[PDB]
């Protein structure tokens, strides 16, 4: 029972959750019906060394899961971009426990800033990142389109560093 | 006078040498050439990244400007792409306008409807030039760029093909 970096062993556990774990908004559902099983098997090698998927278990189960994309383009490695949230049951408790490793794991990196890119509409997600420590950075209208429906987003950003 | 192209990996060297010139505002030329690796130069130029591309512009068989176009190949966001590495000999507005252009036709005939540039933010020629293109402020960030242990703000603009 904790949460360790997921790899190409993960493959089957990762569909699995993707088949409900974000199965909420037609967003999720989209996502599902056309991404490749490259990008990801890509994703979850190792040699993708600044493309890290992350879960967590319980027991033999994957429970929760989120991506870490650290920008490996000159002079923008202290950034990263959370991607891919997917929880089974929409267990908090759980999430909220992922979400602390990958942010410990980004401070050991040396990252210094965390951005994710929330649905304007998803209001759970940016009530949940928001009770996390992440705050406003901008708004994007038409941030994705889906067939030819379209939707806004809200970047938020947290700091890994004790500014103040 | 003019010609402008997709540029390959044959015209690395002359692209190599543009950035070499050290006629960027705020230096990002040194600063990108100091830190790039010739291996993703190679794959940016690379017939294998085909939403990945870099526009130049030619004086006789001179590269005088150039401007990467990225288009953004993630499942729900094809319909955007970046401009990046805009390096301009002499800040030539007229050349770089028409590189911009030629750029946007092409952006359409991607359909692509929205494209953002990154801008140093006290870059104020920069930001009279693209808005005079259409290019609006989108945001800023703090601490977009770092190179050793300097940061950099940029603003990002945004323009709609639409």
């Amino acid at each position: 029972n904790n949460i360790r970096l997921l790899n190409q062993n993960d493959l089957d556990s990762y569909i699995e959750l993707m088949k409900f774990g974000h199965h909420n908004y037609e967003w999720d559902r989209y996502y599902l019906e056309n991404v490749s099983i490259d990008r990801l098997k890509t994703i979850l090698s190792n040699h993708t060394d600044y493309w890290n998927i992350f879960g967590a278990f319980e027991d033999d189960e994957l429970v929760a899961t989120c991506t870490l994309k650290q920008m490996n383009y000159v002079g923008k490695c202290h950034k990263a971009i959370l991607e891919n949230n997917f929880v089974k049951n929409n267990d908090e408790i759980v999430n909220r426990e992922l979400i602390n490793h990958i942010i410990q794991y980004a401070k050991e990196q040396n990252i210094e800033t965390l951005m994710i890119a929330i649905a304007s509409n998803n209001i759970s997600a940016k009530v949940f990142f928001s009770s996390i420590g992440f705050e406003n950075l901008a708004f994007e209208k038409n941030a994705s389109k889906i067939g030819n429906e379209y939707f806004d987003e809200n970047w938020l950003i947290y700091s890994t560093t004790e500014s103040s």
